C-alpha cells in the first residue's frame, strides 16, 4: 500500500490505546461504541485491537471482567474475513486470532516466571503477579466462552503445582487465585469426560486445606470451594 495508508493504520491503533486508557464500568457503553466504530474494519485492523486489548487487561487485572465484555462485543459484531454451517456456534476472524494470542501471553508470562529456576528475586516476584493477572483475565473470558477448556485446565495446573523451590506456606495468592477460577469455570469443565482429572484437582485440594503452613482464610476458602462440588455445584 502506500505510506499514508500505513499512517492511517498507526493513527487508528493510537486511538484505540487512548480509548483503553479511559475505560471504566461508567464510561463502558459509550467507549465501546466508538471501538466498534473504528476498530473492526479488517483483519490487520483487528489483529492490532486484540494485541492493545489482551495489554491493557494485563496492566489493570483489576478490570478483566470489563475488558472480557469488550472482547464479547466485538466477537459478535465484527465480520468475518476468513475465506460454517447453520445452527453451529459462530466461528470468526475476531473468535480465531482472540484464542490464539491469549495462547501466546500464556507461554511467555510462563517463561518469565521459570527465567531464574538479590535484585533477581523482586524480578521473580513481579513475574509472579503478572502471571496471576494473565490467568485472571482468561477465567473472564472462558465464562463468556471466549477461551476453551485446554488453556483454562492448564492454568489450574500451574496453581496447583508445587515446585521446588517455593514453600507450601508462600502459596496464599496462588491457591486463592484457583478458588476464583473454580468457581468462575469449575461448572462448565467439570462434565463426564473429565471426571477423572477433575477428581485429582480436588483430592489434592482437600489434602491442603488442612495444612499448618496456610493461612486460616485461605484453608477456609478452599474448604468452601471442595463443598460446592461435592454438592454438584448446585447453589
Amino acid at each position: 500500500n502506500s505510506a499514508n495508508e500505513k499512517e492511517r493504520h498507526d493513527a487508528i491503533f493510537r486511538k484505540v490505546r487512548g480509548i483503553l486508557n479511559k475505560l471504566t464500568p461508567e464510561k463502558f457503553d459509550k467507549l465501546c461504541l466508538e471501538l466498534l466504530n473504528v476498530g473492526v474494519e479488517s483483519k490487520l485492523i483487528l489483529k492490532g485491537v486484540i494485541l492493545l486489548i489482551v495489554d491493557k487487561a494485563l496492566e489493570e487485572p483489576k478490570y478483566s471482567s470489563l475488558y472480557a465484555q469488550l472482547c464479547l462485543r466485538l466477537a459478535e459484531d465484527a465480520p468475518n474475513f476468513d475465506g460454517g454451517q447453520p445452527g453451529q456456534k459462530q466461528s470468526t476472524t475476531f473468535r480465531r486470532l482472540l484464542i490464539s494470542k491469549l495462547q501466546d501471553e500464556f507461554e511467555n508470562r510462563t517463561r518469565n516466571v521459570d527465567v531464574y529456576d538479590p535484585e533477581e528475586e523482586e524480578q521473580r516476584a513481579i513475574a509472579k503477579i503478572k502471571m496471576l493477572g494473565n490467568i485472571k483475565f482468561i477465567g473472564e473470558l472462558g465464562k463468556l466462552d471466549l477461551i476453551h477448556e485446554s488453556i483454562l485446565h492448564k492454568c489450574i495446573k500451574t496453581l496447583l503445582e508445587k515446585k521446588k523451590r517455593v514453600q507450601l506456606k508462600d502459596m496464599g495468592e496462588d491457591l486463592e487465585c484457583l478458588c476464583q477460577i473454580m468457581r468462575t469455570v469449575g461448572p462448565r469443565l467439570d462434565h463426564e469426560r473429565a471426571k477423572s482429572l477433575m477428581d485429582q484437582y480436588f483430592a489434592r485440594m482437600c489434602s491442603l486445606m488442612l495444612s499448618k503452613e496456610l493461612p486460616a482464610r485461605i484453608r477456609f476458602l478452599l474448604q468452601d470451594t471442595v463443598e460446592l462440588r461435592e454438592h454438584h455445584w448446585v447453589p
